[PDB]
């Protein structure tokens, strides 16, 4: 909470929050899950697969806030803020997946394919630390 976002990282915060609900629904569709009227895992139907508005707005807001907390954790571990270029921010590419893996909504099936992006071990350990901190947050939630 003591960490405050710089305004530029803050545009990127809301924009990547939209990117995060996109990634969440895309993980949901990568799981090969089914969409239905009722929110039951046992009968294997959930209407939380298509877009953010189809979700409960409070659930989407909590998704946004946990993405915000995840990037605040990224800041807390002390990552130096870096940006490639302004074009890579104004215009992001839209990879197309086949129709089978195409989302029912109008969003791009994924931001861009994992082949061209190789993530360095410096941030690989960074993600591990994110994993421990998220596990600790869930654990204190269970303790509460
Ligand atoms: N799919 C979701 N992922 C994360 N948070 C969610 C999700 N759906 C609802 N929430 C929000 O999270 C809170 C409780 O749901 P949550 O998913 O955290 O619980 P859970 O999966 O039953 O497990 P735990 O209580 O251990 O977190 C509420 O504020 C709720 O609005």
């Amino acid at each position: 909470s003591q960490i405050v976002l710089p305004p530029h990282l803050e545009r990127i915060r809301e924009k990547l929050a939209e990117n995060i609900h996109e990634l969440w629904v895309m993980n949901k569709i990568e799981l090969g899950w089914q969409y239905g009227p009722v929110r039951d895992d046992n009968k294997r139907q959930h209407p939380c697969l298509v877009e953010f508005s189809k979700l409960p707005e409070q659930e989407r807001n909590y998704n946004l806030q946990m993405s915000l907390e995840t990037l605040k954790t990224l800041l807390a571990l002390g990552c130096h803020v870096g940006i490639s270029d302004e074009h890579a921010e104004d215009k992001v590419k839209k990879m197309k997946l086949p129709k089978n893996y195409q989302l029912t909504s109008g969003y791009k099936p994924a931001p861009m394919d994992l082949s061209f992006i190789k993530l360095t071990p410096s941030q690989e350990a960074m993600v591990d630390k994110l994993a421990e901190n998220a596990h600790n947050v869930w654990a204190r939630d269970r303790i509460r």
